[PDB]
Order: C-alpha cells, then sequence, then structure tokens
C-alpha cells in the first residue's frame, strides 16, 4: 500500500467481528497510538484508515488485530521491477549442481512477492529470497533462487520466475539448453 | 508506558530473560510479541500463561510486582528478534507496548559464503543486455565485501550489491549484479566477482561462450 506526499490512502482490515464492532508501529519502534470515531492526542492530528496529509514521517505499519499494512509514502517515483531469469551455469552443472538466480532489481516501493514454477506447476522447496534494499540510484534489489539436482533441471520442459509488484507481476521463463 | 532494554545478548542454547516494567503490570498480564525485519509481528506468549500453537516450548512467561518477563531457554539462532511486551492501560480499554528489545545470539556456528557466478543469459543477449550475478549464500555472520574485476581490473561502475538477509536456515544470502554491455562483455577475456568475509576470500570467474 503507497501513497505519494500531501495525497490521500485507504488502508482495509477484513475479518470477522467488522460486522458488530489505532496503532502506528515505524521500524523497530513501539507501536504507538480508538475505534473508527474517536479524539486521540500526542502525535498531529488531521474497518478503515484514510490519511488526507502524508509525510515520509508517516511511512509505518498500521493495525486496526490486523497482518499488518505496509503504508510506503512516495519520496521518488514508482518502478515496476526488472526481472532476469539465470539458468544453472554449464561450470556449475559440470560440478553436478544447479542454482536459477531471479534477479529482481530497479524497484520502488522496496516490497516484492516472488513465486516459482516447474512447467505449470507452483514450487516452493528450495527457494530462498532475499529482503529488498537499496542500490545506488534509491531504487530496490532483490534476488530468488531456486537449487535443484542437474537432473531435475534437465528433465523438466522449463522453470519460470514471477514477481509481483503493487498490481503489475513480471514472469520469466528459462529453458535447459 | 511500559520500558524495557533496547537490546540483550545471550549464547546459543543459553537462557535470556527479558524484562518489561510498568504500573500497569500490577493489574494485567503481560503478551508477548516477536518481530524480525520485513515480517509481520508474531503473538509468542498471551497474557503470560498462554503459548499459542506453533509457538517453540522454549518462550515462557512469568511476573512479580509491577514487572512481567519473557524467558527463552535453550535460546536459537531463529530466536533473534525485536521482543515487544503489551498489556491492557487501567481505567480505559487500550494497549500499552514496551519500547522492544533486540535480541542477538552470540556463538552460532560461522560459514564461509558459497559463491555462484552467472554469465549473461541468452535471453539477456538476444535483447542486447549483458548483467552478470553473483549469488552469495549460506555465510554467517551477515556482512560480506563485494568487489567485481574485468580480466584482472577492478570494476567500481555498474555494480549493485544487496544488503544480507536470513535465509531459511538462518545463515545469510545476498547478491551483486554488474550491469554490462554486450560488448563490453564480449571484450574481455573474463569478469570475476571477489567475496570477502572474515578470514576467507572466494572468488569465481565466468568467460564469454
Amino acid at each position: 500500500v503507497s501513497v505519494a506526499l500531501g495525497q490521500t490512502v485507504k488502508i482495509t482490515c477484513q475479518g470477522d467481528s467488522l460486522r458488530m464492532y489505532w496503532y502506528q508501529q515505524k521500524p523497530a519502534q513501539a507501536p504507538v497510538l480508538y475505534a473508527e470515531k474517536n479524539r486521540p492526542s500526542g502525535i498531529p492530528d488531521r474497518a478503515s484508515l484514510t490519511i488526507t496529509g502524508a509525510q515520509a514521517e508517516d511511512e509505518a505499519d498500521y493495525y486496526c488485530f490486523g497482518g499488518g499494512t505496509k503504508l510506503t509514502v512516495l519520496g521518488q517515483p514508482k518502478a515496476a521491477p526488472s526481472v532476469t531469469l539465470f539458468p544453472p551455469s554449464s561450470e556449475e552443472l559440470q560440478a553436478n549442481k544447479a542454482t536459477l538466480v531471479c534477479l529482481i532489481s530497479d524497484f520502488y516501493p522496496g516490497a516484492v512477492t516472488v513465486a516459482w514454477k516447474a512447467d505449470s506447476s507452483p514450487v516452493k522447496a528450495g527457494v530462498e529470497t532475499t529482503t529488498p534494499s537499496k542500490q545506488s540510484n534509491n531504487k530496490y534489489a532483490a534476488s530468488s533462487y531456486l537449487s535443484l539436482t542437474p537432473e531435475q533441471w534437465k528433465s523438466h520442459r522449463s522453470y519460470s520466475c514471477q514477481v509481483t509488484h503493487e498490481g503489475s507481476t513480471v514472469e520469466k521463463t528459462v529453458a535447459p539448453t
């Protein structure tokens, strides 16, 4: 969930007990403070939460308990990820190893979801994905990798890496030889 | 309205006690949350005595007066996180939270990084691109220095390296990539990725085929 500076956002909470009947948590900080119509005090003033005037400091997790909503305050333009799926190299295959690397770069905001496929079959066994971190251009980079045996690599028609980034999905597919 | 030290350390397999202090703790039992970077908080203990399903038996909680404590016996590598206490706050149906305590688990087994260097893929060369990727995995502690080479010449421009993050095995992973044009890739005899991890340096080399 992202918003531009000075723009309007809506964070939504879904589940039971909402038919019958606010905490802000910045990274490595305590979730600080009621129910739809209430007047709090201590932090600057103005189920779903709406923020009319958004500042870079407002970038935090909001909780109604909900799973958590990472509100991103756009400090720069949105950028879809550049996705490159690298197949196992000849050198790695000659060493009886196979690793596929899905390189994800130049994206903003810094949140992605990665899914893998063996042919048309979704796979998650042997998958590791790194936490996005800032490049020198202030955009983000991450990598997801899938460890396979060379027999698994050669016995499949293809392998795919799918990257989801705020309503955009980029899938890259590679095939042996 | 609850106080706890910002950080604490323990040795692997040893016991750690994280304490919270506040007037509300004399009236209410504390709940404990575990939070790792880029992850949703996990309820580790509910109102001192309830351990939810999925939470290891290593976690327990106790209290005395205006203090509440979370005890981790036989602290594991997966237990490194920020631990926050929470409770109700006297006259008023609202919750108060502690500032959080970051836990460091010392004496964890060290590991040299596994380094895999990929040449440009056939799809990116067909698209007039020649980015190389250097996968750095299964290392501990989570700090590396990455340097690239064009034959024997060090490369500064076009290099990006990710901050190491934990894998599901509690070892770290990172990647470094070098953006090149097919021209730069084909003109050199080889390119290298050298990774420095404490007393170890691992370098891999790829060549155009």
